[PDB]
DNA sequence: CCGAAGCGAGCACGGTGCTTTCCACAAGATATATAAAGCCAAGAAATCGAAATACTTTCAAGTTACGGTAAGCATAT
């Protein structure tokens, strides 16, 4: 993903809405190397996490209400700290980076 | 019948320090036969060493799911 003349380091999504989302109907969540052969300027390593953090549905999002602190408590009560410990390996999509 | 000229010639040259073709017939050669004994000697049958075309495992190579901080931009005070 470095020293490559064919990659693009942009911030927005120019044509990504069509180049990257078609794979949702084309390929599964495996063998991402088939995607980079058709989408120029994008590498599979960043594309995986982009697809993940963009097309996920089950996330703790919204405004901080009077019922979310209990959610945080029961989240940090499942196995422990969760952010950086090994217990993050079994947390479903609850990665530490978020 | 002697005379001249070749001409062949015995005579000398110092002291020492054998092969094969036949009658001779008198022996030889090739002939069994036990019979114990070990070995040499060539033809099959059993056995084992070298190894190649294959199977396990080791080992290099890149692409894989999963972060570690760090920087540019939106919006509340």
């Amino acid at each position: 993903k470095s020293l490559d003349p064919g990659l693009k380091k942009g911030y927005w999504a120019p044509e990504e809405d069509a180049k990257l989302l078609q794979a949702v109907a084309k390929y599964g969540e495996q063998d991402w190397f088939k995607i980079r052969e058709e989408v120029p300027g994008r590498s599979d390593a960043q594309c995986r996490d982009r697809y993940l953090r963009r097309l996920h549905f089950s996330l703790k999002k919204g405004r901080w209400n009077l019922k979310e602190e209990e959610q945080l408590i029961e989240l940090i009560e499942k196995y422990g700290v969760g952010h950086w410990a090994k217990i993050a390996s079994e947390l479903p999509h609850r990665s530490g980076s978020q």
